[PDB]
């Protein structure tokens, strides 16, 4: 499953190259994708509704795929993951930005930590339901947006 | 016109009531409206093409519009300039957003400053085509961008 603790094993080749592969037909319709996920992990996920001001009033599924504020915020989401997908080979610089990434939450926003896996569990369930080496990136992704908390 | 360097004065309620109008239902579809903008831009001042690395290749304005690097390039604009029609109320936190915007494109993508004015322009004569109050917010964020230089 997807963690957001402690530490994971490196990505294999074998792994990058499954998921570049599940990703790539994702993020051709990020735009889309992205709603999805977000108002997926949003309309399950009462506890966390009261994170996202912006969304105050929008209830149904229905609204919030209607809403600009969500797209936004759902395309920057689905970006990051993206950013974080083509820095598999460079670890480094996939700290770098979402240990940034993570400060902004932390600081700024103030979000819950204990989402970040729950709304990555719902990212990976989409674009590779099953797939454990993209439940790594998913765990990678997790660990470090905690590293500022 | 959008001006670039020295000043202009500040913001009049009547302006700002104007601008918040004009923007409204542009932002309702930034996603269409982001691109067709940028895709103008681009297509029609080859000389600042060069800056945009990740479009390399892409010619044709059938092209970019299918790019989802074009896309997510041309959301983050909108997005910016949204972000400032938000603050005229508090010129304080459009400057910081800004100053922080300037730097990056000063320092980490290295981009020509002479065309953030001829870009505002399109952007200017698409949500608002000869309003010289919209021209003044443009001016404002034009001179900010440069600020890093
Ligand atoms: C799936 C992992 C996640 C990733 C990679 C991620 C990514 C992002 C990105 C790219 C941004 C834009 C940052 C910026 O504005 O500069 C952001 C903003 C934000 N995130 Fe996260 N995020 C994740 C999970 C969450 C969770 C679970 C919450 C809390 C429920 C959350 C709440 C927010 C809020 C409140 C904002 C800013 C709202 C706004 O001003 O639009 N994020 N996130
Ligand atoms: C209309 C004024 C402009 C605004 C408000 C603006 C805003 C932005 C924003 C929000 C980003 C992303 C910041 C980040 O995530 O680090 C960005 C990136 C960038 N901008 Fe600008 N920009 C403007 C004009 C320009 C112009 C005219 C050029 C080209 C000469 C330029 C070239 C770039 C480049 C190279 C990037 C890198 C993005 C990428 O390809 O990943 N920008 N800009």
């Amino acid at each position: 499953p997807i963690v957001d603790t402690g530490s994971v094993a490196p990505l294999s080749a074998a792994e990058k190259t499954k998921i570049r592969s599940a990703w790539a037909p994702v993020y051709s319709t990020y735009e889309t994708s992205g709603v999805d996920i977000l108002v997926k992990f949003f309309t399950s996920t009462p506890a966390a509704q009261e994170f996202f001001p912006k969304f105050k009033g929008l209830t149904t599924a229905d609204q919030l795929k209607k809403s600009a504020d969500v797209r936004w915020h759902a395309e920057r989401i689905i970006n990051a993951v993206n950013d974080a997908v083509a820095s598999m080979d460079d670890t480094e610089k996939m700290s770098m930005k979402l240990r940034d990434l993570s400060g902004k939450h932390a600081k700024s926003f103030q979000v819950d930590p204990q989402y970040f896996k729950v709304l990555a569990a719902v990212i990976a369930d989409t674009v590779a339901a099953g797939d454990a080496g993209f439940e790594k990136l998913m765990s990678m992704i997790c660990i470090l947006l905690r590293s500022a908390y």
